[PDB]
């Protein structure tokens, strides 16, 4: 089956590139798997595999860290997440977003259900697991739970059948049955759990499937629109039908390869501790005593040897990086297109911790739109920070076309130079916003509201007549013929490989 | 001759590091000089000297480039600049500055007269040079003149004889016998010119020396107080008093192992065209028109062999960025100090292209002060944006005392997670404005007044209580021993020295 499609097969593939630690010896699951993890995001070093993992029994579980984390090389720096999606180890961003993109406008292709997988090979009842009893991993050392759920897909639907929604949100172990975890609005989740919470009659049907196809977890990651169904996407960007299985306690369907299943109810009335978490700005604040969604644990299945997936978020560069933030800049690039705004690409810089987003602007468009700083301004906020794409995103950076929004250190040098502070800023302060930031949710204002600006880095000919500067550097401030003697010079002269 | 006291002795060095290319075949002074400045300078290289210099005659001249620039290894990445200082090439951003900033609050060593040196190898009068006919290079392709001073001192005085400035300023070749260059205020150069056209009964009498002493380039770099004569400075940063010789047409005195020196004026009455200039933000607007101060040159002196430095300044990394931006920090976190602000250390960031300062605060000091962000900001600003030190800097950072502010990461993700864009900033429209940022002087407002920032990224506890986080980073989300287990399992488990 192939590694796109199948968590073990991906596994295979990460081991066949030579970018995967198979660690076969004992390894604490109380902070030592997520060091080593967090170590190899801070480093790009390989993904560790913890075969090994002390508590593990009857097959629950192995770990996996790092499933979506950076290559050391610039030549296949994305290589692990272009093996999400069956394209080459050397696929630029460009090239991801692209393929994550594809399916917005091909009709959805419609899961396979299938009588049964993988995920079926093993079984516990109510009365055989204890979720305290797994080698659940404690990720952070002042984290308020073990956070079994870094990078499974939680499964509901809406109560009338019609959309059935994949995403990943964080969620602990409580009890010997039951988690608690994050279910906020904007996100699928949340906006399901109000249908059923307004139905009042039951708690919402779901199930947790860890270990899933790669393409699967990648569109869980990203915010396609309200009332799409993820596997019919996925189904379209791959080609294929995913085959599906039925719960056996339940009439939702999970991935056939998935490692390892929880089936079991998300509660309409029930919360309970939830958090802190070292969260993907780079921060825990222990103690935080917040309440989240609870959910109770019914039936787990999994495959013999299941591998349970582990994001070791945090500072940089990890899943929540590399995934939620390039996806919600690839879908606020769509929004921005489908609004009839001249945005040719985005990117959340890394160094921004995927808090800003920069648009590159087609500014032949922009130019015979015949409009201003100010105006402009304005209409990308208003488009991007009133939907759920713009979540997450506090800053818009508008840059020229000369201007590569993938490659950081170009955005910082546009932003830097281009955008007056104030003067070439709009502020947003009644929009949603991200309370995960700490100047949002531990700072000095309202936790979910405001905080949010556009900054435009175009220079004012750019609206105009046309970009009237030469940039200062080897590139542009010398002729093709100079630059090119220089470069073939260069060795001969003393001075100082591609892949590496 | 010691390198931090002699130019000449400081290329030895150079060579003797390996941090030196002899370019012994020709090189055309119109660009090819420049470019591979430009790349070496883009990619840490070693500095080029260029020995065989396409239309050099008499010996006039030879070129150095990049001679502040960066070196690619980690451990001496600033030991160019610890060159000019007699510091080890190992040495710090912090112990380079903490250098310069050491004469502060020290008497000053004036200068010893001497009868004659090495600058006084040759000369050539007012009918034998002809500055069109010198090997001056073209440093960008779209510059409007051929920029002969971009790393040597202009030399003026006080009408009263009592300050005696050494700078750093842009000049290009006008005509056979005259220069243009930039001369604008805060600068010490414009208020001693200013002084001048006030008495209005002489052009200033003028010298520029280039190839002086290191540790003289780098005062000549830095913004120390108003009427302090740098050569005191200096001699007492380095314990020794500088060896000067009267200039032979003026009674100004230049450094007695200068390479190259102009003796003359700067008119109180003429300018003339001057620029554009491929400028330290990283641009060239071609065809600016811009009118500029304008020197007459009566006499040239200079040492058998001479050597002209040269910065091929622009996108980074070169002498703007190392030493400008450095050492305006380095005098803003005085400042700071001096008004009683709780700042132990100052940086401009490379990423912000040198236009942010980001200032780190003692936050024990901070909480006792019993303040708040807005009151705080506004103090900080008003001291920094309302004194010359500030004059460059457009966006104040504060950060806590967790924060390397020498560490551009760590002054992004700090910026990024903790200061609310709007509300944890404050915007100051009535200073001077800094008109060589594009997005000044080339952009939507006044090109020399506002358009500055303190953006607050301290947090609120930080006011109050004191830190009230962890990062979620290897070194603060584990305990000590589990780091130091991992450490030293890591190669034994399969994953990836200081030097490199
Ligand atoms: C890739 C990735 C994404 C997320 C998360 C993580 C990873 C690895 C955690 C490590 C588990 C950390 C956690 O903070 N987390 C997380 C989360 N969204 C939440 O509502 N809650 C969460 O706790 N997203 C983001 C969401 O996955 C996306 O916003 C997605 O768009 C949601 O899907 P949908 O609502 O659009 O269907
Ligand atoms: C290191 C360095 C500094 C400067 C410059 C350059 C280098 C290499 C050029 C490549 C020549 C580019 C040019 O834009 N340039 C430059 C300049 N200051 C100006 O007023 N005008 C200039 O044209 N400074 C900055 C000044 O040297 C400092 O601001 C210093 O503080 C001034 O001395 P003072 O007025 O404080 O005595
Ligand atoms: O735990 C975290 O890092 C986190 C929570 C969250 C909520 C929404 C979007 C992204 C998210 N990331
Ligand atoms: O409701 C609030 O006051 C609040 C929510 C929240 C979520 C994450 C971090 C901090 C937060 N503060
Ligand atoms: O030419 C340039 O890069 C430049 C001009 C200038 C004026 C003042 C301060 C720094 C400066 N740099
Ligand atoms: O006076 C002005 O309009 C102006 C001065 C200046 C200096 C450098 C770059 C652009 C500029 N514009
Ligand atoms: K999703
Ligand atoms: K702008
Ligand atoms: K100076
Ligand atoms: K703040
Ligand atoms: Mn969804
Ligand atoms: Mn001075």
């Amino acid at each position: 089956q192939p590694a796109h499609l199948c968590f073990r097969s991906f596994v295979e593939a990460l081991k066949v590139d030579n970018d995967l630690v198979e660690i076969n010896t004992p390894i604490d699951p109380n902070l030592e798997a997520a060091a080593i993890t967090r170590r190899v995001c801070e480093t790009n070093d390989k993904a560790p595999l913890f075969n090994n993992l002390i508590g593990m029994k009857n097959g629950l579980f192995r770990i996996l860290g790092a499933p979506g984390s950076l290559r050391k090389s610039s030549a296949d720096r994305y290589g692990r997440l272009a093996r999400h999606l069956a394209l080459p180890p050397t696929a630029s961003m460009r090239e991801i977003l692209d393929k994550m993109l594809s399916a917005s406008d091909m009709p959805p292709i419609p899961p396979t259900i299938v009588p049964t997988g993988p995920c079926k090979e093993n079984s516990l009842d109510d009365s055989e697991f204890d979720l305290t009893e797994l080698p659940v991993p404690l990720i952070h050392k002042s984290d308020g739970g073990k956070y079994i759920q870094t990078y499974g897909m939680h499964i509901v639907q809406s109560p009338d059948g019609t959309w059935t929604n994949w995403s990943i949100a964080r969620a602990m172990v409580h009890d010997k049955n039951h988690l608690t975890g994050l279910v906020i609005p904007p996100q699928h989740i949340w906006q399901i759990h109000q249908m059923w919470k307004k139905e009042g009659r039951s708690d919402v049907p779901w199930a947790l499937a860890f270990g899933v196809p790669p393409a699967a977890i990648m569109a869980s990651s990203m915010p396609i629109p309200d009332g799409v169904t993820e596997a019919g996407y996925v189904g379209a960007m791959t080609g294929s039908s995913l085959e599906l299985v039925k719960c056996d306690t339940n009439d939702l369907y999970v991935p056939a390869t998935s490692e390892i299943v929880l089936e079991g109810t998300l509660s309409i009335s029930e919360t309970g501790p939830e958090g802190p978490f070292g969260e993907m700005h780079g921060y825990i604040f222990p103690g935080d005593t917040h309440l989240g969604a609870k959910y109770k644990v019914n039936r787990i299945t999994y495959r013999n040897n299941a591998i349970m997936p582990m994001s070791s978020c945090g500072r940089l560069t990890d899943e929540t990086h590399t995934m939620s933030g390039s996806l919600a800049a690839a879908e606020i690039r769509k929004l921005c297109q489908q609004n009839d705004l001249p945005i040719t690409d985005a990117f959340a810089p890394f160094e921004s911790q995927v808090t800003w987003v920069a648009l590159r602007v087609d500014t032949e468009k922009l130019r015979a739109m015949k409009t201003t700083s100010e105006g402009f301004r304005k209409r990308v906020g208003d488009v991007v920070f009133n939907h759920k794409a713009g979540y997450t995103i506090h800053r818009l950076v508008l840059v020229g076309d000369d201007i590569d929004v993938y490659e950081g250190k170009d955005v910082l040098w546009a932003f830097s130079t281009r955008c007056r502070p104030g003067m070439d800023e709009t502020l947003f302060e009644d929009v949603r916003g991200f309370p995960l930031i700490p100047y949002m949710g531990h700072g000095n204002g309202p936790a979910h509201r405001g905080g949010k600006v556009v900054s435009d880095a175009l220079m004012p000919t750019e609206y105009t007549t046309g970009r009237n500067w030469e940039a200062a550097d080897f590139n542009q401030s010398y002729p093709e013929d100079l630059k090119q003697k220089v470069l073939d010079n260069w060795t001969k002269m003393g001075f100082s490989h591609h892949h590496h």
